[PDB]
């Protein structure tokens, strides 16, 4: 397809083991970027088909979501939280470098990105 397969989510063989900041980043950061009401562009795989986005996997090479995100936290797939950072930096960047500057979806992207990093930068230690 001109999809990929979406990111894995299952991590079988990793240990399961809670940290505070993965608590803080599944019931704090994921919790309130998933509830805005930008969310929705953001809350799945891109669907280039369905979207009539012929070379958005082209120019992507690293696809990421926030319900990827959100199945990974919930599945403790992440062994620390700044992989978890990493994927949330991942989808902002995707958005930023696929469209153009003013469009609306990068306006949204950018609301969320504010939110996102509002509450990173109080993630316990
Ligand atoms: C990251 N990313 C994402 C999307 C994306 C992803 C999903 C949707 C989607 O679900 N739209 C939708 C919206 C409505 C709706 C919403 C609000 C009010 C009324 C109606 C209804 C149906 C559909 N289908 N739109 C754009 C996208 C596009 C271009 N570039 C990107 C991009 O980088």
């Amino acid at each position: 397809s001109m999809n990929p397969p979406p990111p894995e989510t299952s991590n079988p063989n990793k240990p399961k083991r809670q940290t505070n900041q993965l608590q803080y980043l599944l019931r704090v950061v994921l919790k309130t970027l998933w509830k805005h009401q930008f969310a929705w562009p953001f809350q799945q795989p891109v669907d280039a088909v369905k979207l009539n986005l012929p070379d958005y996997y082209k120019i992507i090479k690293t696809p990421m979501d926030m319900g990827t995100i959100k199945k990974r936290l919930e599945n403790n797939y992440y062994w620390n939280a700044q992989e978890c950072i990493q994927d949330f930096n991942t989808m902002f960047t995707n958005c930023y470098i696929y469209n153009k500057p003013g469009d609306d979806i990068v306006l949204m992207a950018e609301a969320l990105e504010k939110l996102f990093l509002q509450k990173i930068n109080e993630l316990p230690t």
